[PDB]
């Protein structure tokens, strides 16, 4: 009888620790497309210093096609476009027409195109920036960025778990920078999400289709990326690890949770790169 409970305990123990092991590896890294891809489109001139971050960020990224997209579509664009094209022709950023991308002609099946084109009618450039953005990203893969940030470091050659590089949240994790795998699951849940919230009227432009939206798709298609879910899968593995030992209902060491965290925290790999 006693050696009867000590095999079901090391038989139990063995199939527990083999998935602690498995966990930490879980979703192999998925190699990003080295494209760097920042918008400016509107009427208004890039900012002497915008063009100076976007030339630092071209420089310290000298393995990556560094661009800023702009939109021929935009009425009275052509000034703006005119001055970028002069003061980056000496350097290795591309200035280029979101209207001559080569998929272009499948975004008319978009609903989401459909209120970029009414977002930019009404002249908000900003606002519609957050749903180019994913565009540009479901369609490309690549690494999106702020115009306006300071690129604190090069991208490198990067991977990551499920296709997807986020910086860590602020709760909220960031819209920019994100480095994603093209036709991402994420991307294309962000963007169901905010035709959900264009259709309804939602007046605030940050519920649209920013940080908040980019995080509940994050949180749909990652659970353990909310702190709450990922603890209470914790608490449930200390339970089941008792069971497993047959002790009464701490036994997970830091090596178990750091093997159980270490997806989610490389997800998140994409602090630090860029700042302001
Ligand atoms: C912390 C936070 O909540 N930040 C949000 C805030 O950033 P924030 O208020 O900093 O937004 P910005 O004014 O920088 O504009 C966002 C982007 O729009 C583009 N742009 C802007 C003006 C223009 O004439 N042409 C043009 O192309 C630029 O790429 C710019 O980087 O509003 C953005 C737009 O809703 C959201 O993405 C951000 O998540
Ligand atoms: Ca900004």
């Amino acid at each position: 009888d006693d050696i009867r409970k000590y095999i079901a305990r090391k038989s139990a123990i063995k199939i527990f620790n083999q998935s602690i092991n498995y966990s930490a590896t879980k979703w192999p890294p998925e190699p990003i497309d080295k494209n760097i891809h920042m918008i400016w489109i509107g009427t208004k001139n890039i900012s002497e210093k915008n063009i100076k971050l976007s030339i630092d960020t071209a420089k310290k990224n000298p393995d990556y096609n560094t661009s800023i997209i702009y939109d021929s579509g935009i009425s009275g664009h052509e000034g703006a476009k005119k001055f970028m094209l002069e003061k980056f022709q000496d350097s290795n950023v591309n200035i280029i027409d979101f209207r001559k991308k080569s998929y272009f002609s499948q975004l008319k099946q978009e609903p989401s195109f459909a209120y970029y084109e009414q977002v930019i009618a009404e002249n908000k450039y900003a606002q519609a920036s957050d749903i180019l953005r994913l565009l540009v990203l479901k369609y490309e893969g690549g690494i999106y960025k702020d115009i306006d940030d300071i690129q604190v470091k090069g991208f490198g050659s990067l991977t990551f778990p499920k296709g997807i590089g986020v910086m860590r949240e602020y709760t909220a994790f960031p819209n920019t920078p994100i480095a994603v795998t093209k036709n991402n699951p994420i991307i294309n849940k962000t963007l169901d999400l905010a035709v959900s919230n264009y259709q309804r009227g939602e007046k605030n432009v940050l519920k649209l289709a920013g940080p908040d939206v980019f995080t509940q798709a994050l949180y749909q298609e990652i659970p353990g990326l909310d702190s709450k879910v990922l603890n209470a899968q914790l608490y449930q593995l200390e339970l089941a690890k008792r069971q497993a030992l047959g002790v009464p209902l701490e036994q997970l060491t830091s090596a178990e949770k750091e093997k159980i965290n270490r997806p989610y925290q490389s997800i998140r790999g994409l602090s630090g790169y860029v700042e302001n």
